[PDB]
């Protein structure tokens, strides 16, 4: 029976938000005791999954760097399975993996609009969870491919439902959050509501929770299509609506998904993951 106090110490980072009003911890560098967690999870012999999509030129531009960095930094010391979804398997970079890492690749259909490529991930992830992921891992993370692991991204991030604080808005007020503001959309969040602005580049939890996260998000995506509307920030707008209704049991600080374009302020102690510079002119084929 793992207890929050066993591994989480908010007092180590007094200058930032370390606890939500619903008692969920916000994991910042310095507040976690990975050694305690590694031993605890090793004894339970857990396996962690990681899904990543790479469709079109996202493959040549980001897949190798992502996987290479994941192999080295993701859940080191524990069995891990990388689930790679690509539209063209012949372009799969196939790198050498280290101890406790293995993978499996799936060929998927490339949607015509990049917006749909991004949103369809929700439907696809759920299908795979039902078909096999639920039987293969204890925890699963779903990530964007356009980023790179920079340091240990370990078990301190595991939980029932895990959300990521977006690097640009972690200190902003709810009314400045770029939530979908049109009531016609299923992702609508009225001003005066909201806890944080979560980044869709990273989210996870147990297979059961992620299944519900992805299922609900895609239901909203399909609903909007029937009402001839598309969320301003697509799947991210829907993810934020979901996490508003179903609070995450754990939140990761921006240190786990940092945009170096902002620079490196005092609150960012040790970057575990960083954004890749945007290259839409090459990787995207439509507006
Ligand atoms: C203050 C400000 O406008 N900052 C923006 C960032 O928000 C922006 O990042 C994008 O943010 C949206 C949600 O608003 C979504 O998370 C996108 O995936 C993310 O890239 C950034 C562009 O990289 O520019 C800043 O100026
Ligand atoms: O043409 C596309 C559009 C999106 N994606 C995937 O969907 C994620 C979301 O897209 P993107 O990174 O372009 O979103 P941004 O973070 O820049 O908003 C990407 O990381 C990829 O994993 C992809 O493979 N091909
Ligand atoms: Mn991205």
């Amino acid at each position: 029976k793992l207890k929050l106090s066993d591994w989480f110490n908010p007092f180590k980072r007094p200058e930032v938000v370390t606890m939500t009003k619903w008692k969920a911890p916000v994991v910042w560098e310095g507040t976690y005791n990975r050694a305690v967690l590694d031993n605890y999870y090793a004894k339970q012999k857990i396996t962690v999954g990681l899904t990543v999509f790479a469709v079109g030129r996202y493959i040549e531009h980001y897949l190798e760097e992502f996987l290479t960095s994941a192999n080295k930094h993701f859940m080191v010391g524990h069995p891990v399975i990388f689930y790679i979804m690509v539209d063209d398997v012949s372009r799969m970079p196939l790198i050498e993996l280290g101890p406790l890492r293995s993978f499996k690749v799936f060929k998927i259909k490339p949607e015509k609009r990049w917006q749909d490529i991004s949103m369809m991930r929700m439907k696809t992830i759920g299908e795979h969870i039902v078909a096999h992921i639920q039987h293969e891992v204890d925890f699963l993370f779903c990530m964007d491919v356009d980023q790179v692991f920079q340091d240990k991204f370990g078990v301190e991030t595991l939980g029932e439902s895990v959300a990521q604080l977006q690097a640009w808005w972690y200190k902003a007020d709810p009314n400045d959050f770029t939530y979908e503001r049109r009531k016609e959309s299923a992702a609508y969040i009225p001003f005066g509501e909201g806890d944080f602005y979560y980044h869709a580049a990273i989210f996870g939890g147990t297979p059961t929770q992620v299944l519900n996260i992805t299922q609900e998000c895609f239901k909203g995506i399909l609903k909007d299509k029937k009402n001839d509307i598309e969320a301003q920030y697509h799947d991210e707008s829907h993810l934020n609506k979901y996490f508003l209704l179903n609070k995450p049991t754990k939140i990761l600080s921006p240190e786990y998904c940092w945009d170096y374009h902002i620079g490196l302020p005092a609150d960012i102690k040790l970057v575990k993951m960083s954004w890749q510079t945007k290259e839409y002119n090459v990787v995207r084929n439509n507006v």
